[PDB]
């Protein structure tokens, strides 16, 4: 494509590469140019879902400017991710109302995706973008040290389920991280990540542990659920309630993005 000039590599990329490029036909604005290889109905369907979502132009998801044919996806460029934002915020950290605003915007973007049956499945500060105006935009969904591990829901770690609640667990981890400015659960393997989660939330009821999984409840020896204020010190009463509703072991009992939008923490 001689309409885009690649200036820097944003990353890779299970089946392609993403570049920061100059959009030569639209005033030379920056775009995130993703080139995806093909070896396919599964892939065609996924890009149709992406194009359909773009018709709504939701304020909390990145704009998809163009799709070209081996597949070129052109998105609006955002200068920073939430990881970079949190790394640069000076002491004593992110202001209370800014944490509230960013979390509300994040849940609005996720509620949009979940209402159109799209599950992000890889929600982390690296793919939550922060615009120059302070707007939160979700990115890197709908296709296909491992930072991903730290935001994985117990049901993904156990290999039991992958429904919309998976993203609400990641929201909970990110919410706690907005205050801490360090990951809540920093594990080095699937089993270890689950162990570190249960050391904080405690062992769930025996009936809440999923059936037909390799890791039984008996493999974890967490004595008690610790108070979340020990790990998230500046969090208020309402924020604590919303956080624990996100960090609920059983995905059926976990708060949805829709209900989280109505939580008294945002009133
Ligand atoms: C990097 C990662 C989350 N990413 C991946 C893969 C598959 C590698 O995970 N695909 C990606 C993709 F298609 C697009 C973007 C994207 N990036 C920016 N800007 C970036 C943000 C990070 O700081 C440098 C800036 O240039 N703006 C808008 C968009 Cl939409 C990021 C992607």
């Amino acid at each position: 494509d001689q309409q885009y000039e690649c200036v820097a590599e944003i990353g890779v990329g299970a089946y392609g590469t993403v570049f920061k490029a100059r959009d030569l036909k639209n005033g030379g604005r920056f775009v995130a140019l993703k080139r995806v290889r093909v070896q396919p109905l599964s892939t065609i369907r996924e890009v149709a879902v992406l194009r359909h979502l773009e018709t709504f132009e939701h304020p909390n998801v990145v704009r998809l400017f163009d799709v070209c044919t081996k597949l070129t996806l052109v998105f609006e460029h955002v200068d920073q991710d939430l990881r970079t934002y949190l790394d640069k915020v000076p002491e004593p950290g992110v202001p209370t109302e800014t944490i509230k605003d960013m979390m509300f915007q994040l849940l609005r973007g996720l509620d949009f995706l979940h209402s159109h049956r799209v599950v992000h499945r890889d929600l982390k500060p690296e793919n939550i973008l922060v615009t120059s105006s302070g707007q939160i935009k979700l990115a890197d969904f709908g296709l296909a040290v491992v930072v991903t591990l730290w935001y994985r829901a117990p049901e993904v770690l156990l290999q039991s389920s992958y429904a919309t609640p998976v993203d609400l667990w990641s929201v909970g981890c990110i919410f706690a991280e907005m205050f801490r400015r360090k990951p809540l659960f920093r594990g080095s393997s699937d089993v270890d990540q689950l162990g570190k989660i249960l050391d904080v939330i405690g062992l769930p009821g025996e009936e809440d542990w999923p059936r037909d999984v390799a890791l039984p409840r008996q493999a974890f020896h967490s004595k008690s659920a610790q108070p979340i204020e020990k790990f998230v010190t500046d969090i208020d009463e309402l924020g604590k309630d919303l956080l624990l509703k996100c960090l609920t072991f059983n995905p059926a009992k976990r708060i949805s993005a829709y209900s989280a939008l109505s939580h008294p923490y945002f009133q």
